[PDB]
């Protein structure tokens, strides 16, 4: 395969729990192996935005996304906020690539000043200190001074600062294409094939 | 009224054709005067993007956004790439407030380094020279180093940074709901009445 | 009225809670609408410094205010600290000026880096990303290098940092003249009127 | 004795005459050795903000300020605006510890960028440079983002910024209890005994 | 004695517990009074690696790290985790030195921000601003960019950074060797007397 | 092969011979090519520190590290400190992976200021131009600021800043177990298979 | 006795050898330990600058030194430049002071970059890194931007920059009286009695 | 002639008045204009420091130093301490090259923040911005962080910090041997002739 086997998928509690569920159902499509966190706040989005019922604790919330995804068993892991057993908070873990997405303007700042206050937080720092892929989805507007220092120190660190900010130049017709949009550009990011998004110019020769 | 009486809009060449459109026909019923300006490559981004056929010479220009929008006759103005007699050439002009949607990363860089090279550059040169609202709508994912510098020297020294990033907090069922969101976003920071988007909690008492 | 008709009123858990039960009661006077939040800590602060016994659970605590202030029904708002569905919570909300009176030092820190953790540090969060005012009232000596750092950030930024230092030079008779000078200050900076401080030198004509 | 055999006390034109005096009285029942320094805008404040009398020329000042506190002979000493043959203009002297209580947000200034245009701006400069204890007692609200960078630039020297915002948690009853409160802050600070402010928690053993 | 009286010592979720117990216990036997925190996460690591069963109630902690340590009635005090009436939580407490042993990179983030959110943070914090000694014993590798600008701001204003990384030019012989090579750097910089680790060519007189 | 072929390794003087001799044993044993450097001083600490007879000149050296690790003939090449004919010293070479373990804080200033006065320090450099991995073990505590500004800038440019602060969450039982932590997270950096220490929570699913 | 009991005094090769042999003296005669290191180019400056006939290996140049400055034996103590087994290259030492006298802008940047190339530039980088007192005496004019960065990077972690530049204020009559001038102060900044410099203003009361 | 042909010298309060009066005496030889300037300070040091019996009034002044170094008529002006009619205190004046000898840490102070208070500030801040010769000639010790910043500040713009700190290297046996080297130094600098301090190394060939 391209790209990574595994990929911690954070959900936080920016608006826009659908391009965190329409990732996960992608990188399921593409046999990965997701290691799924979900703060508290990102619960009430999804539950305020969504007709996803999802349950609260992780053995419940894991079986429900497997059933949701179509994925194989094991192939979804959920961990809870404060589980530093899990592998995502240990640089002695297997690597993974991680996406935050949504990622509200408190992960964000979490991560840029290294809190480490629950199991995404940890996490991020991890992916940074070990130089694994770090890719954040912030969806916020407008973006302050506050939230542009943390995206300008973690992008000069090497994380991608990903907006979920989709563009409109293949003429989109719902907000399906809208979310996948931003999804196929996290998928490229981290190498991972999707067929949603087309190559631009590909079959552009010269003019 | 509140807010401005008069906005220079200008478009630059980031996707998102319908946020600028949909933001010109919301001022325009709002009995504002509209001072706008568009690049090259926001032509061609319009042409690519939208059904709109937009007549290239200003005059020819003003008159089909005049029709466009049922707007009042002089209502809305259109003023050339190099027209340093137009008013927002100089901060001797009647004060505007000023919104770049879409704000490419190019005319973004251009306003952070004071470039200058035609009218929306000067014209936001002259915002930030006079103390006048500057709002910058920028559509890129990922956003870089180089974009997150200067959209934070910006954003430090007072103009907002009012990304393309809809939020989904209302149940978004169309396209034209996602653009809605930005454009009411827009209209809140202006001081412009809107209904599009709701007072969060506005009804909320306590819980 | 001159001023905000609504002010986000956080109370945080350094000493002075002397000053925003005073700092309630003068806006509730002026016939402002107040969202009131109140930290755990500054809970503990109340019933250590003051007589004021204050309810926990929100509807007691906003009856309760009532009733203290004097207050109109729905004049104050009362939300928790977790409660995102509030007006604060969102810059799509309807404009408010918000006083973090008095400021702890852990929370001036969580403004300056944006973590908004509840929904006082949120709030601020939001006030800075809409360009809506907000004071932060610190009550804390000596201020270490990682205070004022964090100071002078937000105050670059547009926010003002009025510490809880009372001046003395209309001849302070008892606690509530120093508490009272404070107060007015905020009050001068939102545009509200008072009566408690006068112009200094109004009436000098020469000299 | 514990702490500095020597203070140099400077009162500056800053509102809080109380602080100043109240610390030298402090001070001197300590059995301390005071270097007394007033500016020409200190004086004007203290001839309005208290009912003490002050001569002007500095064998008056001496004497008067001796009968005040009760001192012993010779153990104030007083030293005019200009008198660089003073001990505090020199590096050479004898070490003292040094305090500007009020500190004007000038004298914090000059103290900050090295001006040295009167003694107690000198004697300032000569503490930094000798590394010997340095506090500053700043009055003002708002402090303003060119005050918080003076501050900031002294306390990462080392230099003490204490502002005059007294506490509230030992309920106080009186203008002077809080006056006693910052002037205990000074004297803990400075090393020296004092009563007037309890250790906190000191009797607490656990919970 | 030569040396601190006091020591707060607070360990915090960083691998290395051993380190702290071995300090715990070398500060009672050196007749020092030991204000004891430790966090949720720091409980969980010494559960994970030694086979001390900690007790999870303060007073229950402190009557086991009494007979643990072979302590004097009232020589270690605990306090949880909230207790803003503990001497640590105020400057206008007794004066203690501060150590935090290990030092997790969560921690370590939490004092360079001045977060302040539980005792252990908060009593850093008052360290920091009273100008009393502070040692973080950080744990971690890689360290990243986020850890050493952290690191980097705190030892520029004057804590001090020693890492748990022991020497081993006394040939040691076991993880004991190694443990009490960083425990004797730690009660070196303390001024407190060890024995653990020789006074490097104290008998070399020439070569 | 997962990893690097070739790896350079140096060994310069700070404490923790044994963390570069078993790095190297191991890279030995993963049948990579390394090309070893040794500074003087560390020539000195091997002496100090272990029983390691090592020889003074590079070709009796390159045959006695060939015998002690059981290595190919050729898998091990020594190159002096002057000797600027041996690959590490251009980018014109092959690409290796290099690390310095120990790494002193001279050795980490040199490369953090490009002094390049050695083979190491110049290694380093290449490097740094080439963009090939360079892994820094410090030893050295504290880690005064002249020492974490170095590391920072080092890291900030993509170096891994890597200290010999073992991690005691597998309950080592020798100071070979702490030795091997250090040695594992060095080639789960290069990316080189290890068995020493397992990869943290790949056995658990949720909970 | 009042200040430090040992302090490590190294020579390097700026003009001035005369301040380093009047201290050496001075610190002799108030019966100090002292560990003297010199440069190579330093004792060629002494050579050139002086009648001072001083043996190159450490062995007779500690006798000549004892000889020359009335010293007990072991006294003074004397380092070779690589002799990493003495006391000054390693914070596990006993503690002494160190003064530079006179700095070279040669070493001036050794220690503000941490090179350690040799035992003065190592001593002081474990100065720093343990907190102890370093005094550095530069002698050179004009101070380039490059020596003057230096010495602000390093008075701001804590050295003291003390430059070899004598006043006037006492009329000195001979070179001996301008050498004793800087060496007074050196000694006053290290807290060792000395009688060459009077106290500035100690007997002025007031005027 | 080479070098300038008139030459703004000013005396600064601090120590080294003998410096600033063999400089004017040399100029004076080499057939300068100087355009002399005191302050008030400087006053109080010549009458410490020296039997020379400056009068205080600027002709006086004017008619004194033209006696003491054997000037022409009209070689010497003198100019006072508000005099913005003379020629320093203006760029539209003829070119002169600047020299503050000695230079107080006031001086320093005012000349690196712009502050113009006097005709010497004024006269500093014209030769920077017209790019004239600036030497400023620093007498104190330690020097200071804020003292070094200004002086860094300074040197980058292009003014030229050359403390009074004599050299040794060709034996000087007296006061006014030291005096001279610095004065050579001042007269190499503005490239104006002297013959008190041999070229280094002029007649050495090889070695
Ligand atoms: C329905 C809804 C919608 C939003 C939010 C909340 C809720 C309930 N919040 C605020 C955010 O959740 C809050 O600051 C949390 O503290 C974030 O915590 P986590 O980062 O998820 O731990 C939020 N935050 C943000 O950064 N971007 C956003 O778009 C939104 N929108
Ligand atoms: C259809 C289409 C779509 C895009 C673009 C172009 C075209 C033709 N360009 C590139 C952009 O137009 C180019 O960098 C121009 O140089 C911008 O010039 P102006 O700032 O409009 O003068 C573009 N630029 C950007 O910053 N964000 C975007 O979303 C896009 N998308
Ligand atoms: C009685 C009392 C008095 C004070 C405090 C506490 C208590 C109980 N705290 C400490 C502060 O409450 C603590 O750092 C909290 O973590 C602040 O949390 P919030 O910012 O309110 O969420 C405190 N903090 C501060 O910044 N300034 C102060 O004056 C005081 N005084
Ligand atoms: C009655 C009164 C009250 C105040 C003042 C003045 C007077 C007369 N001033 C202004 C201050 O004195 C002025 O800026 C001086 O220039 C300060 O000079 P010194 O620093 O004392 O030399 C003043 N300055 C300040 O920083 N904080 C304050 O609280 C006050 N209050
Ligand atoms: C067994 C074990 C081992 C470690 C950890 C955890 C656990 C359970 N954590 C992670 C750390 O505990 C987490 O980021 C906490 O959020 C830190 O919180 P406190 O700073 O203790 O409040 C951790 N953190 C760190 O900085 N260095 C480390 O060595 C480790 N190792
Ligand atoms: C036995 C022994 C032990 C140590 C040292 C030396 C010796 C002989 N040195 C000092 C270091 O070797 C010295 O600063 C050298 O100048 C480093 O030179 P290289 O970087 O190896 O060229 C040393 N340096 C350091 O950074 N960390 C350390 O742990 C030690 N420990
Ligand atoms: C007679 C003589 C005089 C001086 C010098 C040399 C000699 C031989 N050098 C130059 C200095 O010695 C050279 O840059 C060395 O490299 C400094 O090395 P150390 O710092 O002593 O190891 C010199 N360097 C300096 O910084 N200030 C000075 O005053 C002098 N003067
Ligand atoms: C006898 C004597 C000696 C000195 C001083 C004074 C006196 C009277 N002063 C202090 C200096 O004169 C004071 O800070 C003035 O404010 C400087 O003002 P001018 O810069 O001359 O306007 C002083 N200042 C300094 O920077 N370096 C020094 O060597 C001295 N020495």
């Amino acid at each position: 395969m391209s790209g990574p086997e595994r990929i911690t998928l954070a959900m936080t509690g920016a608006s826009g729990a659908q391009y965190g569920l329409r990732l996960l159902d992608c990188l399921v499509q593409e046999e990965r192996e997701v290691h799924f966190l979900i703060s508290k706040a990102a619960q009430l989005v999804m539950a305020t935005e969504t007709d996803v019922a999802l349950p609260a604790k992780p053995q419940a919330m894991q079986a429900f996304l497997t059933e949701y995804c179509g994925a194989a068993a094991g192939q979804i892991r959920v961990f809870g906020q404060n589980d530093w057993m899990a592998p995502p908070a240990s640089g002695s873990s297997a690597p993974n690539a991680m996406v935050i997405c949504p990622c509200s303007t408190g992960t964000l700042s979490a991560v840029a000043t290294g809190a480490c206050n629950n199991l995404i937080e940890r996490a991020a720092d991890v992916a940074l200190k070990e130089r694994r892929p770090l890719v954040l989805v912030p969806r916020e507007a407008p973006f302050s001074s506050i939230h542009l220092e943390n995206m300008l120190k973690l992008s000069n660190l090497g994380a991608v600062i990903l907006p979920a900010a989709p563009g409109f130049y293949h003429q989109p017709q719902s907000v399906e294409d809208l979310v996948d949009f931003v999804v196929a550009r996290i998928l490229n990011t981290l190498g991972i094939p999707q067929d949603m998004l087309p190559r631009w110019g590909e079959q552009h020769l010269v003019s």
